[PDB]
């Protein structure tokens, strides 16, 4: 926490807050549901009024119920069901209605609630709560984060890699003090390499999706020299080395890590599914582990928003030996392209080798494709019968015949039963614990810039971005420091 | 704390207080430093901001440093001095005023202290989120209080027009004084003039040796006030230092007077009443008269017989000295048990006629220099103070600066186990402009004091 940077984050008088007000397009789902001091300050005021007491209570224990570890589970259930549930009782929920309080009496779940619950919070206390401080504090704090955090708040103090148009630094916010991966693309080398399309939708994606298995950018600006990426860091290295520099004699994981990293990597994929993104660029190198020892998947810049009611896209992009047929030929394909590469993943992390190919035997893009077009995939004697059922659905040819996303989700995927001990709930939590914690070991010239380069740059440097800088102020315990009214 | 009644007092929503910041007349002077909460409220802007840190503990340690026991003070101040280049350096004040400081009372510094709080960092705090909760505070004192808010417990005593009753306010639970007008009977009698100069002396000064009028509405019977309750020297006595401190304080209750161009006019013992800590305060203001706007002097004849002086016995243009006249009376009357012209058991023209070694020489000199009857040649008001009254040899024993604060033993703790008549609009036009209602700072302080303020002014539980 460096004094003259952490000194900086200041909360401004109520004046400087007029523009926002009506500038901000934020209302209750994204305000108090979403956002994350959004829904501290929402609380805080529903804590402090006694009518909403109740209703807060209720919220509360409803969340931590779904992040209950699964032998509380019931128990939990069941103090709720009295504390918040029963009729004539001391924080009866009144407001519920009767159809809706009479099912929360049956029961694996409590979603009806939280629908039943949250919709009521958005309905009058929102209003009541919009007519506010704290409201008011509220637009204070998304000032804060409107003001400009460039290359000034960044001190970079590792390398965490090499990328294509320039070094991804480790580096620390020098006023929360938080440590981010910074991911340099340098401005003239993008432009001379015809990067611009691709590093963009990167950008524009990053930013767009927030999961918890997919790195998040929590800030986006230029310097005169590079455009910076702020994110997620991920210390733990990636899966692909993780495979070959581990226990180099005794290579790749055993079948419960694979399987776990296959599990945070379909949640991620689906994820990205929902939202109408092809990932495109599936392979264990760009799927990176983090120091608690989860995983998050990377590298963007050749992944493809399907547009506004489109089923599928063409294009020919992506890692040899990772693409599936159905596009190396060159047709309308969907997401079962990803879904293809994830079993590739999967085959080379138990097995220290991808499926097609030996080991040392690098080839050509005609030949792979007839390696992959035509040909029957051997699975050794590594796999449990689990295992190999599930690669080989992955690695099938045919995309109306491949296991993948169907009818808004992946549950036809994690019924299978290679995910036995797995609790799919607590994954998406952050609950499960991972198996394996980590603990590892000039340019030429003739661009140069003119008038339309430069609005691109600016259209990139977008800067810094709501959820995972309202992250960042509360974790690093600034916010606490700050929304303070009686010390 | 009547659930109930303690319930309605609730913080209102911000759109409820449009009307207050135009309407309230609230600046500076007024709002931070004269108001409770308004105090509060910009003292916890100032504590939650960093810049000001300093500034806002020098200003805390000075008052501490008032309040302060003579055995400590210089102790205190050494540490104040302390507290150039130094931690919580004041930079904001200028050289001059700097080293006063050490060149010696910290009064003049204070007063260059609240100078610059009440410029820009009022202006940061009125752009703030305490400010808006200062208002919150405005509305809620604005609603509407009358007699549903107040349960009559006990008699204190019998008044001319009614029964002065002991009441709690239902919500927060603060014992108070209730006197009752009787409407018709005030009517008949014509006490109109008089029942109103009281209720706007009172609710007008705000001293800790006067009864402070906290509200004050009606009632479809009667006209209520109700003021800080005293659970009165005339019975208490059927010692010098306790004739002296009693004194001491009625002193300083009239002065606070005089500073504001009010005549007492009803001095004497039955009317300067005892708190439940052994301190005194003067009421029955009901005969007071407000002097005008430059106005010196003012005729009228009305008060206590053998309390009235003889300048006013005769009438003629009189002024303050009337009321030290009485005092000296009030002050006899303490010492002997008796009045000073009068014996025990002893008409207006003979009595006017007539206008121990039980003394000190001291009282004995103080006495007469008030019951002199030229006030050209009395002791009482002068230039806008009365020291030339507090350095008589009679207050030996007397800190006045802890007199006025409130911190010394009072040398006596009492014991706690001890028809024909119809209104038309021209009345009760009057009876509205009466029941004004609920006052400013009295009710700030009882929500402080009974701590339904911490209660309600919370942030993050
Ligand atoms: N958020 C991150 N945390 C830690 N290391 C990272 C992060 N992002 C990238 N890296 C490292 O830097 C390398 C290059 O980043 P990448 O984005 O894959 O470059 P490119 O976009 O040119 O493919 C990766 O192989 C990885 O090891
Ligand atoms: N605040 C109080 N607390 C307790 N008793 C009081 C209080 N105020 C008045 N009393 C008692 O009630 C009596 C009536 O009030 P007073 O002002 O004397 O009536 P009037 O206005 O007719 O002179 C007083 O003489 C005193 O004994
Ligand atoms: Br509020
Ligand atoms: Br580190
Ligand atoms: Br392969
Ligand atoms: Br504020
Ligand atoms: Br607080
Ligand atoms: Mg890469
Ligand atoms: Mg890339
Ligand atoms: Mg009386
Ligand atoms: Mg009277």
């Amino acid at each position: 926490r460096d004094r003259k940077y952490l000194a900086r984050l200041k909360l401004p008088p109520l004046s400087k807050c007029e523009a926002l007000r009506e500038s901000l397009d934020l209302g209750f789902e994204g305000m108090c549901l979403e956002q994350p001091i959004g829904k501290r300050l929402f609380q805080q005021f529903l804590r402090t009024h006694e009518q909403h007491g109740p209703a807060l209570q209720l919220w509360k224990d409803i969340e931590d119920y779904d992040t209950a570890d699964d032998a509380l589970r019931p128990q939990k259930a069941q103090a709720l069901r009295a504390a918040y549930l029963e009729p004539q009782a001391q924080l009866f929920c009144s407001f519920l209605d009767a159809e809706t309080v009479a099912r929360a009496r049956a029961g694996g779940l409590f979603q009806p609630l939280l629908r039943a619950v949250l919709a009521h919070l958005g309905q009058a206390p929102f209003q009541e709560f919009l007519d506010s401080l704290y409201f008011l504090r509220f637009l204070q704090w998304k000032w804060l984060e409107a003001q400009p955090m460039g290359e000034d708040w960044f001190l970079d103090f590792r390398v965490l890699g090499r990328g294509g148009f320039g070094e991804v630094f480790a580096c620390q916010m020098k006023a929360t003090g938080k440590l981010y991966a910074c991911k340099k693309l340098n401005k003239k080398r993008l432009k001379k390499r015809k990067g611009y399309q691709g590093a963009m939708v990167e950008k524009k994606i990053l930013a767009k999706v927030h999961s918890r298995f997919i790195v998040s950018l929590a800030y986006a600006f230029e310097t005169k020299t590079d455009l910076c990426l702020v994110m997620t860091i991920m210390n733990g290295g990636d899966i692909r080395y993780h495979i070959y520099n581990v226990d180099e004699d005794n290579p790749g994981f055993q079948e419960p890590r694979a399987i776990f990293y296959t599990a945070q990597i379909v949640s991620g994929l689906e994820h990205l599914h929902q939202r109408n993104i092809i990932y495109r660029d599936l392979k264990p190198e760009n799927v990176l582990l983090d120091d608690d020892g989860n995983v998050r998947i990377s590298d963007l810049g050749l992944a493809v928003e399907l547009k506004a009611g489109q089923t599928k896209t063409k294009g020919y992009a992506g890692t040899p030996g990772f693409m599936a047929p159905e596009l190396l030929l060159g047709e309308e394909y969907d997401f079962s392209v990803d879904y293809f590469a994830l079993g590739v993943t999967l085959y080379e992390m138990i097995a220290a080798r991808g499926p097609f190919r030996a080991r040392g035997e690098k080839v050509e893009n005609k030949e792979l494709k007839q390696r992959v077009l035509e040909q029957a995939v051997t699975y050794p004697d590594k796999f449990s019968p689990a295992s190999k059922d599930f690669c080989e659905a992955l690695l099938q040819k045919d995309p109306e015949k491949r296991l993948g996303f169907r009818d808004g989700s992946c549950d036809g995927l994690r019924t299978h039963p290679l995910f036995r001990d797995i609790s799919w709930r607590q994954l998406e939590a952050g609950m499960l614990t991972p198996p394996f914690v980590p603990d590892s070991r000039s340019t030429v010239k003739g661009v140069a810039f003119e008038k339309a380069d430069t609005e691109f740059f600016q259209e990139f440097a977008s800067g810094t971005c709501p959820i995972p800088w309202q992250e960042e102020m509360i974790e690093t315990g600034v916010f606490g420091d700050l929304n303070v009214w009686r010390p």
